């Protein structure tokens, strides 16, 4: 199960990124994470082919609304790398 | 789920103004606010896509007079 | 229904001064404070529109001597729950 | 909608960073018979020390607290409110 | 003091930190303790294991995170003192 | 007044604060109270002990943290007043 991540400057661009990821491919929204400085990350789960398509589409949609700081697809993520606590 | 209206501002007072103007302009329901730090605050609204579009346009106009609107968006069919 | 008074400052001390001056200037009730990060603090008051306008004008005047007032606003007819800064 | 005055003065010191605020609070407590209410943080590194007590003691505490914090950090603002209204300290 | 080494990578942004933690885990036998966020976008990934494995994991994690975002600082503490990793 | 000195090192970033706390513990017989984070990357490491041990620990901790990151401020309070270290509540 690949992990898809999109980090934006501001929440509204992140909500748009998460919505566009869910509409583009069969991915599951894990949730959002905020680390301060306006940085918010949307995290998705699914097959590597679906995650790559979802992230590519999510970045394109978020760039029209706000600023995308970074994006990433981790094909084989290690245990608990998505659990930030 | 019905349409989702979002207005993000730099400062809380501009966000409260945006939420008040969104409610006064159309038949929308205020879901609440979301704050992500660094002064960023988002007002969220629910309703028919036509009402949400009118509410966000009027909320952005009112918040721009008071403070800085960072971004705004209407998502017609949110996946939630 | 009653009016909502808001004063946002950069720094807490200027906001506490604004809230104290609002309470001394008019028969308004201090709802509380809200902080959104980046030093942005908002003092919120409720009361009759005339009292709220006088309280905010005085709160802004007093806070400007101590620190920086970013923005101020009086909403005469605020909609329900617009002062509750939470997800719900 | 009727705020009353509280029986004791309130002193405030806002510094850029926590260590300068802890120094300010310690110097306020050592300079006069004041009670530390606590600390409040509003972001951007702005930390506030709040004390209560007689106006004379509060003034002496805030003046001394500002002097001590300025040696190890930056004091952004300070203020003494002699007859503070009830709930202005509840943040 | 303690037997297992501590590996730390601090980045500006969460995605670069997740990449650093993933690369650390893939490069050597290091267990991911977790993440720590102190505001201003600063996120830290923490690992533990043998000093040789931790040095290889941090070097690889920094290299991978630099391609994605900004690495603010990195460190391997060979003999960390007790409770140094517990942020209260 | 507390029966022991308070040592404080505030850094910009957690990693330089962890380094400062580790160097403080290695330099003298001090006890790490814990960390306090106030946002904007500001992290403070707090230590307890005799004033001589605390002064040595803070000087060493500042030197080690300056190699890794940015030290915003440092302080040793020889006779700290009650509850000045309690940031929460």
């Amino acid at each position: 199960e690949a992990l898809g991540l999109i980090e934006t400057k501001g929440l509204v661009a992140c909500i748009e990124a998460a919505d566009a990821m869910c509409a583009a491919a069969n991915v599951e929204l894990i949730g959002y994470e905020n680390v301060g400085s306006g940085l918010v990350t949307a995290m998705v789960k699914g097959d590597v082919g679906a995650v790559n398509a979802a992230v590519d589409s999510g970045v394109e949609a978020a760039r029209r609304i706000g600023e995308v700081v970074t994006s990433r697809v981790i094909a084989r993520p290690h245990n608990d790398i998505e659990k930030i606590a």
